[PDB]
């Protein structure tokens, strides 16, 4: 079995920006979710080989994880906050697509997503 290449975290062809909203996404949103007791499954791309999930990347064609998001923020990969918010939402949605309601991993995603929503509700104006 094989994992796909991880999502890119650098691309010199892609225009970059640092905005106050992106700074908030790193210092408040990512930091809060990253330290949570349920963060660990989301801190790296899913290793479908080690986890014996040979169907994971048959079902999930837009993988995303907080380790990737963290690196994208640190490397100023994004142009705007909406790009980064979309990556978070992709991560949560993938979890709900692949797994079953009530699975431990879904309960963990739901706890992180509640906090995500609480923080982005106070995203500062640009
Ligand atoms: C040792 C350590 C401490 N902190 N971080 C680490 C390194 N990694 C350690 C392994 N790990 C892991 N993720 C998962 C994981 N994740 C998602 C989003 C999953 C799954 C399985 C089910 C379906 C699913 O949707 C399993 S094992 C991720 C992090």
């Amino acid at each position: 079995s094989m994992n796909p290449p991880p999502p890119e975290t650098s691309n010199p062809n892609k225009p970059k920006r640092q905005t106050n909203q992106l700074q908030y996404l790193l210092r408040v949103v990512l930091k809060t979710l990253w330290k949570h007791q349920f963060a660990w499954p989301f801190q790296q791309p899913v290793d479908a080989v080690k986890l014996n999930l040979p169907d994971y990347y048959k079902i999930i064609k837009t993988p995303m994880d907080m380790g990737t998001i963290k690196k994208r923020l640190e490397n100023n990969y994004y142009w705007n906050a909406q790009e980064c918010i979309q990556d978070f939402n992709t991560m949560f949605t993938n979890c709900y697509i692949y797994n079953k309601p009530g699975d431990d991993i879904v309960l963990m995603a739901e706890a992180l997503e509640k906090l995500f929503l609480q923080k982005i509700n106070e995203l500062p104006t640009e």
